[PDB]
């Protein structure tokens, strides 16, 4: 089993997982027997806000962190699609996305959208894992997590 596996259920497509900076562990964008996907679960429980893509995904290996101030906070960040062209920005909500930051010049503010949404990362930044390969891994329920990340704090 790979060193990118989910820590939760040990999903290892390197398009479905992120890697969490602050705990130092990989979450995979599915949902599993949990209302949210892994990733958003482990952030919001260990109350983390930081992460990185894989190498082999969709974006490579980027810090997902604001393109003006380098803020990382994921709960904050969102982006801007450039029109008529996919070279799409990241940019937190406030200051940085406002119609008075960003004056027009550059990006159309207005275009702005959370990188989280309906509990998980856009399916362009981290693939929603399959049905099949859902079933495959470790079925966890939301209160094993809850246990599993208080194991891990002891530490
Ligand atoms: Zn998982
Ligand atoms: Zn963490
Ligand atoms: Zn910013």
């Amino acid at each position: 089993l790979p060193i990118h596996a989910c820590s939760y259920c040990g999903i290892h497509d390197p398009a479905c997982v992120v890697y969490c900076n602050t705990s130092k562990k990989w979450f995979c964008n599915g949902r599993g027997n949990t209302s949210g996907s892994h990733i958003v679960n482990h952030l919001v429980r260990a109350k983390c806000k930081e992460v990185t893509l894989h190498k082999d995904g969709p974006l490579g290996e980027t810090v997902l962190e604001c393109y003006n101030c380098g803020c990382r906070n994921v709960f904050l960040l969102g982006f801007i699609p450039a029109k008529a062209d996919s070279v799409v920005v990241l940019l937190c909500r406030q200051p940085c996305a406002s119609q008075s930051s960003l004056k027009d010049i550059n990006w159309d503010s207005s275009q702005w959208q959370p990188l989280i949404q309906d509990r998980c990362f856009l399916s362009w930044l981290v693939k929603i894992p399959s049905e099949q390969e859902q079933l495959r891994a470790r079925q966890i329920t939301a209160q094993q997590i809850n246990k599993l990340e208080e194991l891990w704090k002891e530490n």
